[PDB]
């Protein structure tokens, strides 16, 4: 195939966070990264809600502060809007400016294990809210809050709008779920136990999972390819092949139908999913095992968070944007 070059890809930052001085490093590494739609920010969060940004490739420290009770537990999920950040806990949804100030909180009775949360049908104004529990929330954004709730009989750890709504369920099924009213479209066996990580393109789905959750005494095992799922066409796809067991994935911004796939060691495909054979190999040698992943806006930057608590920045050491 392809071996990518060094004067395309180095490592150009990376931050500990939690580092050792801080409150929640002995609950464990980060919870969640996502790159921010604007002010080039990196999203990290902690195992009991604390929530930090970084400007930048070189993930300059910037804004930080908790957005739930600690007895809450990790941060779930960022979502970004013009007015500020959206932040996910099990038990509240919390919404604040980018500098901290608060704008609005939201602590519902049938907030009691949420995981996941995505846009709807009415673009930055409303929210899906859903978890490990049999109801769902839609929460409006502009009034700061909630809206209905919804029953459900499946649940899920992962939500994300694009076409439709694409909603991972905690036994390796996809749901795919109207905008609207939020019914069960199609439902999509993507993997045999568990979904490790979505994402989505008004095109296509794509998940990584594997066969066996992890159980007191045997490790996760994760599958050796990417599913792929037709949006246009509402029809499943072959899986793309990836020998060094997927992980995270996400859909390349700017190349229509090409997904960037990660491993656990760090490994990273850039490959089409319609070509499969046509795919650059590159590698970011973590200090410990990958456990979150993230692309830009733009495509330029890649983040990867480990469980000895770093998170890196990956790209092009020419002049890179996080967002345009
Ligand atoms: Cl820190």
């Amino acid at each position: 195939p392809h071996m990518m070059d060094s004067r395309d890809w180095t490592q150009l930052g990376c931050v500990a966070y939690p580092s050792p001085i801080h409150p929640d490093y002995h609950a464990g590494p980060a919870s969640t990264i996502a790159f921010d739609n604007q002010d080039e920010l990196l999203w990290i969060g902690t195992q009991k809600g604390f929530a930090g940004s970084f400007i930048g490739r070189e993930l300059k420290r910037f804004t930080a502060f908790r957005i739930h009770p600690e007895t809450d537990g990790p941060l779930r999920q960022f979502l970004f809007v013009d007015k500020g950040v959206i932040f996910l806990g099990s038990r509240s949804v919390y919404m604040a400016a980018r500098s901290g100030v608060p704008i609005w909180s939201i602590r519902h009775e049938s907030m009691q294990d949420l995981r996941a949360m995505s846009f709807t049908s009415k673009g930055t104004s409303e929210i899906l809210v859903a978890g490990w529990q049999n109801k769902m929330l839609v929460i409006d954004v502009n009034k700061g809050e909630v809206v209905k709730e919804l029953p459900t009989q499946d649940q899920y750890s992962f939500l994300k709008m694009s076409r439709y709504i694409c909603a991972a369920t905690n036994k390796g099924t996809v749901n795919i779920l109207d905008p609207i009213t939020f019914t069960i479209k199609k439902q999509w066996q993507a993997h045999g136990a568990f979904i490790n990580d979505l994402d989505t393109s008004n095109d296509f789905i794509v998940t990584c999972g594997g066969s066996h959750r992890q159980t007191h005494n045997t490790p996760a095992i994760l599958d050796p390819y990417v599913k792929v799922f037709d949006l246009k066409n509402m029809s499943a796809m072959n899986p793309v092949p990836f020998a060094p067991l997927a992980a995270h994935v996400r859909m390349h911004p700017r190349m229509l139908t090409t997904a960037i796939v990660v491993n656990q060691a760090g490994q990273i495909h850039v490959t089409d999913l319609l070509n499969p054979s046509n795919s650059q190999v590159c590698y970011t040698q973590p200090q410990g095992v990958v456990l979150h992943f993230d692309v830009s806006r733009t495509g330029e930057g890649k983040a990867l968070a480990d469980n000895k608590h770093n998170t890196y920045v990956w790209g092009s050491p020419n002049k890179i944007q996080f967002t345009e």
